[PDB]
């Protein structure tokens, strides 16, 4: 419970998430058309890799998620993190294609990937 | 039972599915070689991001699709679509990468998204 | 046990591996920064993708995985073969971007793939 009720929602939100994005990119770049061309190209894969290993990690301390600590709040804001990460970009064709922003998503995806990743391995 | 059942079939399809497909495409693209590199490139991306979020939202209902209500069809059909629908497009290098195809393809992976992904849930 | 045992593991190291090289190709990208362009993302998507299907193959046979017979072995070298797969290709952006290397590598990920796949299905 307490572990499908971590994942789904995290998922959901993260495939609510990435998925308007991929459709929506993909209208988008049809309609804009160009520069939004890497843009959408661009939101994908940062992000479909975001997800990427998001899935490699979540889904498996999922299935793998014994100790009661509280741990889910990460899965909850690397998203949160990641989003307004990719959202704050956001339409920037130059480079940089990254900032603060995700300093914030992929670090996250790297500190609560890192400590939860360790931890329920560990144990 | 029913539950793995459902999983492995459909991924097996996916995956014999994505399978080919990717090593084929690799021998493709060395043996054509041009027009067929992004053809192959072309293929591996939509259908490995068909399957991406396939793998977000199939693997999650997965082990979260307790109601005995008969959904697996979609997984079944989405992959029905989207094979065919690649296979349609399915060496035009101009645009339009897209039709009717996947009008199909994206489109059911939406409703039988939409739909399953909802259900278990809010359940 | 056994189970969570392997797969953990298998993606442990996989995602200690996919995990340094991605935020490590964006470190080096703009560090490199040209040549070590495709380089990095170039790491990324061969890898992103040879864990992408890993992540279809194991994660699946993972919680579809009785029979008692010791299969972790390539869960573990094709893993092994992988890694020194990319390792060794591993900076020429001229084409080959492939080798025995890759033999290896895509190769085994088709053998324990093949193999295993069919293995817990048809059981
Ligand atoms: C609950 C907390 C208690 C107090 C809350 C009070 C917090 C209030 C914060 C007020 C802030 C004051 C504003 C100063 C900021 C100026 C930033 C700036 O100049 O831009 C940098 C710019 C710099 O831009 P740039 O010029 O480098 O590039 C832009 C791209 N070009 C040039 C191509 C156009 O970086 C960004 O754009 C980042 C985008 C930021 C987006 C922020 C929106 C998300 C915020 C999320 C939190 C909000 C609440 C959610 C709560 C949900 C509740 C559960
Ligand atoms: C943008 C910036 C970069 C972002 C990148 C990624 C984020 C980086 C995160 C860094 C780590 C932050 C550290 C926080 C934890 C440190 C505190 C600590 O150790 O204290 C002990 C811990 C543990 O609790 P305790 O140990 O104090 O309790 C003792 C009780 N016994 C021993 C009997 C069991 O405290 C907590 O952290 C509690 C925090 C809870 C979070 C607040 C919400 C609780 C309510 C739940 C529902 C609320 C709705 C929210 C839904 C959100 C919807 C979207
Ligand atoms: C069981 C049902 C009862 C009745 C079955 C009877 C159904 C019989 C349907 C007969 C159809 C009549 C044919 C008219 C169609 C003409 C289409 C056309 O012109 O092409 C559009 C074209 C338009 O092409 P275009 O010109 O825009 O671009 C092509 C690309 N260039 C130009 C670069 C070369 O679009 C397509 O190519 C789509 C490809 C269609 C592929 C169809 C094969 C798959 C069909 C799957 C179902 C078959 C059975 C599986 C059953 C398994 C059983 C469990
Ligand atoms: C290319 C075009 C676009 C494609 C994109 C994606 C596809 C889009 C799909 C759109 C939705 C279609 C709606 C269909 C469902 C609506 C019907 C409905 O609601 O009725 C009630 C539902 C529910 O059943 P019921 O409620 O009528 O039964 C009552 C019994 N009680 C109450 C006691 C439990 O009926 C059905 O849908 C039954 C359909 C079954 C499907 C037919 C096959 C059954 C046999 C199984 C084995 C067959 C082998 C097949 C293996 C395939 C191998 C590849
Ligand atoms: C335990 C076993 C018992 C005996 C152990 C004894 C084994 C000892 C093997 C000794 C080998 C003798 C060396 C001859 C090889 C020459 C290869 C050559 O020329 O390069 C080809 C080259 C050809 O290069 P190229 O010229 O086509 O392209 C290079 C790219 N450019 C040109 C752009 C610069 O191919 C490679 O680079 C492949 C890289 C090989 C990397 C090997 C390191 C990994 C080895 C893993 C096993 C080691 C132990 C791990 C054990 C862990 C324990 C649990
Ligand atoms: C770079 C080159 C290409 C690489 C690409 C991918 C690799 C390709 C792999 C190809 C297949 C190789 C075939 C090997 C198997 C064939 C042997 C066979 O069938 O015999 C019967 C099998 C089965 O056992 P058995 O049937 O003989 O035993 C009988 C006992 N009863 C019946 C009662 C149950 O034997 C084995 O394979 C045993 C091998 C075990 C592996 C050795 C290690 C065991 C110790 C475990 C811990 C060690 C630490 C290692 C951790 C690693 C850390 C990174
Ligand atoms: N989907 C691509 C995303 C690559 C990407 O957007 N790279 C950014 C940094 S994370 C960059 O600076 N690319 C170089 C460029 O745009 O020229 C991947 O997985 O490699
Ligand atoms: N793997 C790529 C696929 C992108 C792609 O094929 N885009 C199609 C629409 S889905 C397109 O029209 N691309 C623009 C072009 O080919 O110039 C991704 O994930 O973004
Ligand atoms: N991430 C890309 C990797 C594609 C790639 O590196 N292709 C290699 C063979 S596996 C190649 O020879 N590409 C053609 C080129 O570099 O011009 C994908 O998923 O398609
Ligand atoms: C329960 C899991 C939620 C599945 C949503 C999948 C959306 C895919 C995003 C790409
Ligand atoms: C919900 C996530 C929204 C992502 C918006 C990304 C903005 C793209 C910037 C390039
Ligand atoms: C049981 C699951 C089936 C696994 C097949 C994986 C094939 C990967 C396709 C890329
Ligand atoms: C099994 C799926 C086959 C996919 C074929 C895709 C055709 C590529 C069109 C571009
Ligand atoms: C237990 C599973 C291990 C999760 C590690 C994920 C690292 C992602 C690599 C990209
Ligand atoms: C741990 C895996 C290391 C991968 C190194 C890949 C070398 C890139 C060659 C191109």
């Amino acid at each position: 419970n307490e572990v499908l009720m971590a994942f789904t929602s995290y998922a959901t939100i993260i495939l609510a998430k990435m998925m308007f994005l991929s459709s929506a990119t993909a209208f988008q770049r049809l309609t804009n058309k160009d520069e939004k061309v890497e843009r959408v190209r661009r939101a994908h894969l940062n992000d479909l890799e975001n997800i990427v290993p998001f899935l490699g990690i979540g889904l498996l301390y999922s299935l793998s998620g014994p100790d009661l600590s509280t741990a889910l709040i990460h899965f909850r804001i690397f998203v949160g993190a990641r989003i307004y990460h990719t959202i704050a970009y956001l339409t920037p064709l130059p480079q940089p294609n990254r900032g603060l922003a995700f300093f914030v998503g992929y670090g996250v995806t790297l500190s609560m990937a890192y400590r939860l990743l360790r931890s329920r391995l560990y144990l």
